[PDB]
């Protein structure tokens, strides 16, 4: 008996295309989505070119329309000279990304006086993303108090992080923030096994007790999200690791097993995979579009998952129960039982639909 | 013709007893700061042992009772396990202390949480001031506003800070600050001369344009205070420098020259070396005490001034118009051309006077 699940979203993800394309590209990378139960993707901006300008914005959608399997949106990204100048093109953008830490990111800024300036020119409106570690959760907080608008926290790894934001959403500020699979999944204990190179991740993974304090503190995370960050086994593993995790293969079935272990319930699941990710950043609804689970399949994550370019992963041999069996994607079928079956170019940029554009007040 | 100002007050200084005693000790500190003009005190909690739980608070005031020849209030240090212990004293220090990023500091906090339990246990009535530089003052003001109370930001020596702190009195935030000597008339420019080891602290000497932003929004900065950090020039110039930067001889001649160039005002100086230390930690008046300068005298600093037990100074060279002749502290002349005339435990605790202590609802 197989479950009906909605399409899942995962609004953090990095595709590679343009300019590190041996990593992963659209089509990879969607195929990757998804065989992992994902039919809507937000694809991160730290790109070669990066997308920090209308026409980076332009040559990455039509590289997305025309490689694309699953429905996606774009983030742009800020950088240290475009704050006032996204104006025309935001709107047509999944949210703005800010940097605000070191990590394989044209796009670190120098000030705090620069993400104010961000947070006062990007549309009030439209989301505002930011990878923002340890104090830095604190900082960006203070800006967009600053500002008088939210925030959304990416991948939250900490129990320093998710007490902090549990104390903001206590005093009613408007934060929002995820969760990525390897912060629930994977601690120190883990780094043994991963080695140096292939344990490299920002954040990087924490001890047993920031694991336990995200369980412990499921109800302040508003959405879970991969942070698919595909570098290939021959970088993860040379002499100047980049950090990250492919993860969208992975995402599902970890956190379905979780489920029938009882840890969060399936509701749980979709607020943090599909109710959430719609209403934070106002992604629509993908008409006749579903995901067929199988609760019962017992199986050991292998050594690589069969789509990603990365050819590898960190949770390799950890022992799941789920897996997805069928995915229905706008009245066709795109996955069945290890087969994606949808072209590269079937996917859409989902800011284009009517329904896709972010509510605004007349200006 | 001399001038007459009142007793000035120096709110951040490291005195260096108990445990670094060749490189200051209260005898040799507070009579650099009467030789400065200044005639109280507070002094910084980074000795050895520290001052961060009551019996190193008790041993710190014989010491400063013993050995100061300027009145003195002494501060906390915020420890990773002193939380919610320090109430019974907290009221017999200047204040709180916080080190939140790396320096000459048992210091250094891990987590932002602890931030908050300091900031949610230490009495609301008193003040709590903070090494906090670049996002650590936005990241402290967030923590700040979440437990409904002010902060004062130690040192402010970069455009972004000054310009953050800006944002944050024009959104009615209670925060004050104050900047040292040092981050008003040494940049970049004088690395060169000063050298790696001398030229070591913390926050850095800052650019130009960091420099120029001070001075710009003088309006936004409550207090100057020197950071006097006195460190021996064997240790400056040695394989492991430490940071600092001995003023108190300084600070005021740096000061007046400004003044008698027309970059700020008599009374600039008197609100940010007398009326708003006195406001923002509720130090009491000094009878009797007063401080004579000749405006007109023209001198260059050497390379020690004479009183610090650093015996060297980073201004070598200045050319400053502008001398300390006389200083009267209760009654006594404590300081002639060149002179302490007072002794060693002339100076008492200022918190221990009944106008010193902090006014409090009844608890
Ligand atoms: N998380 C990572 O370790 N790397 C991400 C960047 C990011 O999400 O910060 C990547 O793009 O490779
Ligand atoms: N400022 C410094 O460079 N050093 C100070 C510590 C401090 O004020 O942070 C010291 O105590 O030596
Ligand atoms: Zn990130
Ligand atoms: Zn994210
Ligand atoms: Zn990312
Ligand atoms: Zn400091
Ligand atoms: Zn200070
Ligand atoms: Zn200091």
């Amino acid at each position: 008996k197989l479950v009906r699940l909605p399409g899942l979203i995962d609004v953090h993800v990095h595709l590679r295309e343009p300019g590190g394309t041996h990593k992963e590209d659209f089509a990879s990378g969607t195929a990757a989505a998804l065989a992992g139960g994902i039919t809507m993707v937000c694809a991160m901006p730290n790109t070669r070119p990066p997308i920090i300008d209308a026409p980076a914005l332009a040559l990455a959608q039509k590289l997305a329309e025309a490689g694309a399997r699953c429905d996606f949106a774009l983030f742009l990204g800020a950088s240290s000279e475009n704050a006032g100048t996204l104006g025309t093109v935001a709107g047509s953008a999944a949210g703005l990304k800010l940097y605000l830490n070191e990590t394989f990111s044209e796009l670190r800024l120098d000030s705090v006086v620069q993400w104010m300036e961000h947070f006062e020119t990007w549309p009030s409106h439209l989301p505002i993303v930011a990878h923002a570690e340890q104090q830095t959760v604190a900082a960006v907080l203070m800006v967009a108090q600053l500002t008088q608008r939210s925030v959304h926290i990416c991948h939250v790894a900490r129990k320093e992080e998710i007490l902090l934001i549990k104390a903001a959403k206590a005093r009613g500020l408007p934060v929002t923030c995820e969760v990525a699979p390897h912060h629930l999944f994977l601690s120190h204990d883990d780094l043994e096994r991963l080695g140096p190179g292939k344990g490299e991740v920002r954040p990087e993974l924490g001890s047993r007790q920031d694991v336990e304090a995200l369980w412990e503190n499921m109800a302040v995370i508003d959405c879970f999200a991969s942070d698919h960050a595909p570098h290939t086994l021959e970088e993860k593993c040379g002499s100047r690791p980049p950090p990250g995790f492919p993860g969208l293969e992975t995402m599902l079935p970890l956190l379905l097993t979780a489920v029938s272990e009882g840890r969060l319930s399936l509701d749980d699941l979709l607020q943090r995979l599909h109710h959430n990710p719609r209403r934070i950043f106002h992604l629509p609804p993908q008409e006749d579009t579903y995901v067929e689970v199988d609760l019962e399949h017992e199986w050991t994550i292998p050594s690589h998952m069969p789509f990603s370019k990365a050819h590898w992963t960190p949770f390799e041999g950890q022992k799941v129960k789920g897996t997805v069996r069928r995915v229905v994607l706008r009245g066709e079928v795109a996955y069945i039982d290890g087969q994606v079956l949808v072209p590269p170019g079937y996917g859409q940029d989902v800011r284009k639909w009517p329904q896709g554009a972010v509510p605004q007040l007349p200006p």
